[PDB]
């Protein structure tokens, strides 16, 4: 093939070790790779690092690897076939040959955690025929079929497959608010009740539909349940019998998220109040569109402030010392959600429920505010970042240098572009009745950046190892929390700013709209549970027939003496009736 | 033994058939019982009914029955051992031999549904040594050990076992509000905030603790997952390939619950308004405790009005034509919960939020109201029914007539005494801060009636066939809904009736108390998920070791030629570092 049958390539760096110490850690790595059935070949890489090439050493060793991985998947509950395939399947079982805890599988490699500090990251090689002769059919397509998502599952794994399927379903479901809000901008305007009810209905229906499509796609890609949690770079304090860490010592570090979030909220509310003060000063001392210059500056500085808070949250999450990857991911997603909620929505919350209604009590406290100010805030905080972001755009030595060019690329992260599609959903759920062209501005940006994720995953960063998944992650609970908060927030905004405040009716239409949201969400979930998707119905039919075939295969004392057999019992019965 | 090795006894009635028609249905029953390995013996019963006696016909047929039932339990997901025991286990596999759908198991008997109209109910025989030499150790005990619940699991099955464990845990958890409300009656009085917060905390903790004890007990009794749904007496319209019934035709009958519930609510609010009118008339035309006579009469007529609405709800649920038993049970529990919510709490809701605050606008509309009226209503609707209920109390022809006396008894129902323990929890969650002696009045009645369920299940009605369960049913969701409604209702009552109404603060302390309830419930659930019960930790340890033992048991082309083996690769590595 194009790649020289290479499954993986393992980069071992020696720029931080001695001359005689690196020759022992290299021999230990080669002996651990040769203890399992992996054939190794060493070549020179960069000026301080050499990489080895890992292949299946034989057909018998590869068959034993696939059988051991299928045994682990059947024992953990992923497989239900009691075992006795593709490119992603072979790459997954070879990555499980390299990187497991050595009690099963083998080779014990953890890339830069402990006792393997010299080796750098390991990675497979890019399928050139799949990211050249198929990447330029996916960018100029605008919509992907299920057989097209099968090609992004068979390469790059089910993790990338679920991420791209979620982006496709979100772009397909975004076409309804992008048409409806534009239809409710030429006809109804800002703060309309019809658009708010239909927008909250859409926010319910999209989440309850993707929750069904996830169970559809995890039964289609034969990955219906993944609870096989993996280890990490945990620093265990004791070693009592397995490394242990007390949860009471973890909660005392988990409580540090509260002062961090509170200080970030105060430090951003100070910037928002400063922007209000400079806007009032410019409105006093002169001016049409130039009076909202610091709001535009802080709305453009949002994505570089959230990154700083993201690095602080990553350091705080690494301090909390999690054991499993499926807990570190959940805690990181919770911290990213808190940071993005503080960063992206609280500038609009502080001008929707604090600044504009209590204008006469804070404007004299700032000088040393009609609802169009809130409309301009929702305009400036969902558009200008995307405007600025789209303004910065304006014999075998060939294979070895291709691999050396592939080792200098970045590493892909789903959790960076999936964070933005949560901020968009939070702007859609919470403050979208303020300006109904928020879905149009999101759909245009998504249609522009649709051909930017294929390019990124194909030519900009290296190929990820094929990771299995049954869901997009804990972002699907963040979407539900955003819809729940938006059902209160949009109803309060529509009451406060359509057409005194009558404070009993505001807290009545908060209560009734929240509980109507809960009732309608239960109804939509129970209605979508009834209708079964096809590729999880085929799996249920197959698992029913596989059980029915097996079941059809497998198929004092003188009182019980007066009626031998059953014909005598029938004779006693016929004598006893008459 | 005492019983003549009798597993089951099947009563066949002939009081409604002809003389020659009953001799064929009897022969069909005996042939269907003899097709499976069951030895039958016929004797005369009552003047229009004769019963047969069903035993395991051989050891090989009994072993085949246990193996087929274990195969069905392993295929449906109950068993995880891949098969190659007690009294309840033998009675369960013999009942599964008699009553299944004949595609598996055999004998096809459905007791009075279709093509078996002549046979009456079937039932096992009472273990006299277990309900005589052990029932008079359980009534005068007041508390049951786990080895004592094992005796009510090994007889009467896991359904009765979970019901008695729920009653024991509820009686043990009721001792804390029965002490705390009595401590908050000598010190604080009615409508106190401390008792309301602690009562809502107790309502959270009891439900989130029984949800953990259910997963404890279902892993202890080897019944951790039961999703093996059974058929029923469904009348299928078409027969397209299995009898089918469209859900769109079922929803049009399910919508009849709304006019039934609305008409019951209006018909009870009319009686409550009539009782208010007669109370105001007696208060005008004369009288200390006699002025609340119709309230006492309607509070005593509550349990005989809820029974009439229960029969209407049972007819409506049988009209809705459910296919599975695990859906008929859920819909019946929902209808019973709606009926009991209308019957037991809406008389207190109509005098807490309608009559007492708007007294000056309805008292002139009734004549042709201090919060002590609400306190007297909560007194009269949680006590006087229990007062009236506890005021109405003030050679082988011996075995055959014992069986004939056992066939005239009633049939046990868990869902009749488990309904009252939901009405008690609803009175505890919703209106208990009005009068803090509600938990004392419930604990005294529960301690009185604790020795009345053992008597009922042992000597008053016949022995149920051992039914398996993993939960008490869909009552555990009704308890959570009652706690959710009570977190709003008790906070509104404490704001309205402690020490103008200031209608913004009422709908503020509704909102904050409901969302504080949700936050604290999530915290209590996440804290109780951390702490693992012992008998589900032993099962997890066993399922981990059973997998670890099996896993330890089971364990272009010229580029891959320059380094044979791995020692040559280490030589190339040591040459390439230096
Ligand atoms: C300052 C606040 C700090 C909160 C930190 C405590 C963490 C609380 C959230 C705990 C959590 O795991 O939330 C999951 C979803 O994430 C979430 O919706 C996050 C919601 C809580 C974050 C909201 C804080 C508003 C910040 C202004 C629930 O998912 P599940 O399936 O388990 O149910
Ligand atoms: C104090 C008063 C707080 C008001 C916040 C208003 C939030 C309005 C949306 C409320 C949404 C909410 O409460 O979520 C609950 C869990 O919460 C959580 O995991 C954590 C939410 C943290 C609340 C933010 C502080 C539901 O959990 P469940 O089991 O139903 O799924
Ligand atoms: C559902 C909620 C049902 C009833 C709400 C009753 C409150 C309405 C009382 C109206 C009393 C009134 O005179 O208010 C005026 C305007 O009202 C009005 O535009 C009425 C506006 C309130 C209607 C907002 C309902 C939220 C829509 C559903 C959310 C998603 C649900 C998810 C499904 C002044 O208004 P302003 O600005 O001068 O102060
Ligand atoms: C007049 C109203 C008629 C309601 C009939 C529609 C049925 C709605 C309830 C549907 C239902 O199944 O409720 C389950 C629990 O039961 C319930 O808490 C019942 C709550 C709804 C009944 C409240 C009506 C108040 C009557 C005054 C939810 O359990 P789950 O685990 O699926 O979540
Ligand atoms: C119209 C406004 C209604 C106000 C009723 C006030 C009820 C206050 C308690 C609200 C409790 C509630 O809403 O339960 C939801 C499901 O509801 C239901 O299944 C049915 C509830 C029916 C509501 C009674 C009518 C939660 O579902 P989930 O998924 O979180 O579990
Ligand atoms: C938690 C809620 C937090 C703050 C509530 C703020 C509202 C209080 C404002 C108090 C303003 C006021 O003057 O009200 C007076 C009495 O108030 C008061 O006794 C204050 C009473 C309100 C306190 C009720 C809180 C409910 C307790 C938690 C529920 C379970 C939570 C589950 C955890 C008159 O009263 P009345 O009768 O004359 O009309």
């Amino acid at each position: 093939q194009e790649n020289h049958h290479v499954d993986y390539v393992i980069r071992f760096n020696y720029g931080d070790i001695d001359t005689p110490e690196a020759i022992k850690k290299f021999e230990v790595l080669l002996l651990e790779l040769s203890e399992v059935g992996l054939q190794t070949e060493v070549r020179q890489g960069d000026e301080n690092s050499l990489f080895v090439f890992v292949r299946a050493a034989s057909k018998k060793k590869l068959k034993r690897a696939v059988y051991q991985s299928r045994v682990r998947d059947w024992l953990y509950g992923v497989r239900n076939t009691e075992p006795e395939q593709s490119e992603a399947e072979r790459l997954l079982v070879i990555y499980h040959l390299i990187t497991v805890p050595k009690a099963e599988g083998g080779a014990g490699i953890t890339p830069r955690h402990g006792e393997w500090k010299n080796v750098d990251a390991i990675f497979p090689l890019h399928d050139e025929e799949t990211n050249r002769q198929c990447m330029r059919e996916w960018s100029k397509k605008t919509f992907l079929s299920t057989e097209d998502l099968d090609r992004i599952r068979n390469t790059f794994g089910e993790h990338v497959g679920f991420y791209f399927a979620f982006l496709q379903s979100y772009f397909r479901f975004l076409m309804f608010p992008a048409a409806f809000g534009f239809s409710c901008w030429l006809l109804l305007g800002s703060f309309s009740i019809i658009y708010t009810v239909v927008n909250c209905l859409w926010c319910i229906v999209f989440i309850e539909y993707w929750k069904r499509q996830e169970e559809d796609l995890s039964c289609r890609w034969q990955t219906k349940g993944v609870s096989a949690v993996h280890e990490k770079r945990a620093e265990f304090k004791p070693e009592k019998e397995r490394g242990v860490f007390p949860a009471t010592k973890r909660m005392y570090r988990q409580l540090l998220q509260v002062p961090f979030a509170l200080l970030a909220a105060v430090a951003l509310g100070a910037i928002i109040a400063t922007c209000f003060a400079i806007e009032i000063f410019i409105s006093e001392v002169y001016k049409g569109y130039l009076v909202f210059i610091p709001t535009i500056l802080v709305s453009a500085l949002i994505p570089t402030m959230s990154a700083v808070l993201l690095t602080v949250a990553t350091k705080l999450n690494d301090y909390e010392n999690y054991e499993t990857q499926d807990a570190y991911k959940v805690a990181l997603t919770q911290k990213i959600f808190v940071v993005n909620f503080i960063t992206s929505y609280l500038p609009i919350i502080l001008t929707a429920f604090v600044y504009v209604p209590f204008a006469s009590r804070i404007v004299p406290y700032l000088d040393v505010i009609n609802p169009d100010r809130l409309r301009k805030q929702v305009i400036y905080f969902t558009v200008t970042a995307q405007i600025v972001g789209f303004a910065l755009e304006t014999d075998e030595a060939r294979f070895l240098t291709r691999v050396r060019n592939e080792a200098e690329l970045e590493d892909y992260d789903v959790t960076d572009a999936l964070r933005a599609m949560c901020i968009q959903f939070g702007y859609l759920a919470l403050f979208s009745p303020v300006w109904p062209l928020v879905p149009v501005s999101f759909l245009i940006n998504n249609w522009v950046e649709l051909r930017s994720d294929f390019f990124k995953i194909c030519v900009e960063c290296k190929r990820p190892w094929p990771q299995r998944a049954d869901t997009i992650g804990p972002w699907l609970d963040s979407l539900g929390f955003l819809s729940w908060v938006g059902s209160i927030t949009s109803s309060a905004l529509v009451y406060m700013f359509s057409n005194t405040i009558r404070c009993w009716a505001l807290l009545l239409t908060i209560f009734f709209s929240e509980h109507l949201y809960l009732i309608v969400r239960y109804a939509v979930r129970s209605a979508l549970a009834k209708l079964e998707p096809p590729n999880t119905r085929r799996e249920r039919i197959e698992r029913f027939m596989m059980r029915k075939r097996y079941l059809d295969t497998v198929l004092t004392e003188r009182f019980w003496m007066r009626q031998r057999g059953w014909k005598e019992s029938a004779e006693v019965g016929l004598s006893l009736i008459t």
